């Protein structure tokens, strides 16, 4: 009945505690310290973080509740308008946009983005082919400029080209810039920060330069590609059978880069991780590689196949789910889990990374990697596993992003065998999203052409 | 690229290899002689023995492979009907079954079958404490009393008191005889049909009057019967009719008694041929099993237990094959064209054999070569099935089995007083024959 809560700082109640580098796992070992739900407070605001498969299944329950924009999209929304990630659900152009993209985003849609993903990929092998002798990788930061040159050429035919590149494309500065902004402003206006904000308004400009002038660009030429902005150009949503407007358009484009790039990334990054660090499942993940990759160039059939390679990635998106969290708001007054009332509005955050390690449902092991929990999908409890989200506000993105990730994942155990020379310690680096800061490694080519 | 094949018999092919009393320990010789995989013919059939790793990791691959009814299932068809075990992937009732049935197989809802299985459980210590000196232990036997009523109270609260019993509940006896006749069936009988024929209606009896039963009185139980007269496939939002929840529990009770009982007479045998091993398991259990009851958690701690019994798994996988057939022209191994409807069969024991997985000692019993899961190959280890159509009862039968052994290990002290040989008798399950044993009480109280 009565709900627990962390230390406070007097007026500023539990705030402080966000003023931290990492604070997604400062609120995990909360949630270790005080169980599956604690309130959260702070001046103007109250939430309550879930942490347990028991209370986060009937927050999941969309007749009771529907999608919260939490602070961090909040702030997002300030440069990803009502895209898809950061509208409310009862606003117009949610379900609109969810109409028309969702085809282009179904298992069957991966097979037109394939051959530009596969581009993409042909890049990073190539680079790491290209290494000489006791070089290393910076696997993060590749990862990432895969992941955002990927979204680029599939979103809307345009190469941000960040393989030829030290500093990235302006767009993406801008962009970083923008995301690194929306999170310190979560942790604080004096006037101290008025030049934050200024390269803010700078940033967002930047962005929607590029973008509307590539849509404008498009719209003259009249040109089609296999990208998500000719869909765009081209749907009708059958419900209003109104198409997306050019600002709209935007707003979706500027969203896959952001939702997409660094959470894709951080999976690739924290599935290498886990990889080099046990090498009985990188042997099984690589011996698959090889077999189902038989021709210089995977294709869309043959990454379907690696089902290993995809239990490795479910299990690394189990210990550290790249977009931590989401949140929700009880849609009338509702008890939650026999003992909480709660009253309409009330918010809540489901802590993802807590959830993936509930006893309760995945047992005493739930610190160690091991893909074969994944193994047969089905002995899965019902809403036990939720890096992508919950029901129609689940991830748009996500057989995008399994795609890519399974099929650059393959390539690169199919090329190379991997050495943690430097023995890393894992260190999480947390932005709105996860990944392991300064993680390393060095690759020996198995010299298999292209 | 010529697939092997063993001697034949003019126009009746390979077919009367089958006439033995040991098909599948035949099918291993027949797979030791002739290597990885064999064509197998009979009058208007055609299958292929697979029995290495190499070539049932791809039989494994859903999108090439899915489940054929072997003729046995064929056979199980006429009293397990569209049940789970029997059924084709394609056919309504499987899924919707699947659907509405694996939350209550899952390792969660072993939590609540937990007190049903000590129930059962107590009842076979009991029966052990209180043999007289120099009294032995007939293992099998006792271990089908066991599974048998521990499935029935599970299943749908329903005591078949086995432990009172010589002669076994007739639906027991018209069970096993209708299994006895479709295996005969097998190997070729006017009074063997209206047999086959009255003990189909002895088991549709029975289940239907518990059904009709249960739905009479309104009553909630813990059991499998009241999840299927309340649950909804979430995809058709259809509930199981009463017919096909009779058919699911007549598959429980086939496809898991046997099947879980051998494991447990196996597991035994295994030990009490190897001390060293048995006194490890034997520690885990009084080192774990601390209170006089068992519970759900500290039977998830027996860890040794359970390696125990997957190494018994290994050697002797109590369903010890299935069935595929090729989706779509496809070559298997890279060398062995298939079209499309081609049938294979995976005979386990032989792929659990296989030396290029588990090293030269094969034949050892050795529970530690299960210690860590991501060391072991893809699709190497295969006892209870594969994909969609694995075993829905897995996590059903292992708690069992590992409640069940670490209580006996907990209790007693075990003798092979005939120093026993090993005699595998084969129904559609393996078991070994006349496994006896002596038991001298720990004297530690229930
Ligand atoms: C492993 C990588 C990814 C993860 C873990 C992930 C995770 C998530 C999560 C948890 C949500 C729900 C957030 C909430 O409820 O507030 C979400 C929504 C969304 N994601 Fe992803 N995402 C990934 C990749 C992608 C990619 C590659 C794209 C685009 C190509 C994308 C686009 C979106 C969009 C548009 C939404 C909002 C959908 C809606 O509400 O209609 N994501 N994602
Ligand atoms: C150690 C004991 C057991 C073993 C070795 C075992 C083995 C197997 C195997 C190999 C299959 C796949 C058969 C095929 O592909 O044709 C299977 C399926 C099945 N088993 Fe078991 N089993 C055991 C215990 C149980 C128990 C206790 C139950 C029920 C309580 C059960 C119920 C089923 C069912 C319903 C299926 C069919 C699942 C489906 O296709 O949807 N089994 N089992």
């Amino acid at each position: 009945k009565e709900m627990p809560q962390p230390k406070t700082f007097g007026e500023l109640k539990n705030l402080p505690l966000l003023n931290t580098d990492k604070p997604v796992q400062a609120l995990m070992k909360i949630a270790d310290e005080l169980g599956e739900i604690f309130k959260f407070e702070a001046p103007g605001r109250v939430t309550r973080y879930l942490s347990s498969q028991r209370l986060i299944k009937e927050a999941c329950d969309e007749s009771r509740f529907d999608k919260n924009l939490s602070q961090a999209l909040k702030f997002v929304r300030d440069f990803a308008g009502d895209g898809l990630a950061t509208s409310w659900t009862h606003e117009k152009n949610w379900k609109k946009a969810h109409n028309i993209l969702l085809p282009s985003f179904s298992q069957q849609a991966m097979k037109g983005y394939h051959a530009m993903m596969v581009d993409i990929a042909v890049q990073l092998v190539q680079k790491w082919e290209r290494l000489n002798a006791d070089e290393h990788i910076e696997v993060p930061e590749d990862m990432t400029r895969l992941t955002l040159d990927t979204i680029g050429l599939c979103g809307f035919n345009y190469r941000f080209n960040s393989f030829y590149r030290d500093q990235p494309h302006p767009f993406i500065t801008s962009m970083v810039r923008a995301l690194d902004e929306a999170m310190n402003k979560l942790q604080r206006d004096d006037p101290a920060y008025d030049e934050n904000k200024r390269q803010f308004q700078e940033d967002i400009k930047v962005m929607n330069d590029l973008v509307d002038k590539i849509i404008a660009d498009r719209k003259a030429s009249g040109e089609q590609s296999d990208d998500l902005l000719t869909h765009m150009l081209n749907g009708k949503d059958p419900e209003t059978g109104e198409p997306l407007d050019d600002e709209n358009i935007r707003y979706q484009i500027i969203t896959f880069l952001i939702a997409g790039h660094e959470t894709t990334s951080g999976l690739l990054s924290f599935a290498l991780y886990f990889l080099v660090k046990n090498p009985h499942v990188l042997q099984k993940a690589a011996e698959e590689a090889a077999r189902v990759l038989v021709d210089p160039v995977p294709s869309y059939k043959q990454v379907k196949q690696l089902k290993y390679v995809g239990m490795v990635l479910n299990e690394a998106l189990r210990l550290w789910p790249t977009a931590p969290a989401f949140s929700l708001y009880a849609k009338e007054d509702t008890v939650l889990g026999g003992e909480y009332p709660l009253e309409k509005g009330d918010e809540l955050m489901v802590l993802i990374p807590q959830l993936h390690r509930d006893k309760t449902i995945w047992g005493d092991d739930v610190e160690e990697f091991r893909p074969e929990r994944f193994e047969n999908p089905s002995a899965i409890p019902q809403h036990a596993f939720k890096p992508f989200g919950n029901g129609q506000r689940a991830c748009i993105g996500q057989q995008f992003a399994l795609h890519e990730a399974t099929l650059v994942l393959g390539m690169m155990l199919k090329h190379f065998d991997f050495e943690d020379h430097t023995n890393y310690e894992l260190d999480i680096k947390e932005t709105l999203t996860l990944k392991p800061e300064g993680f390393v490694v060095k690759a020996k080519s198995k010299k298999i052409p292209l």
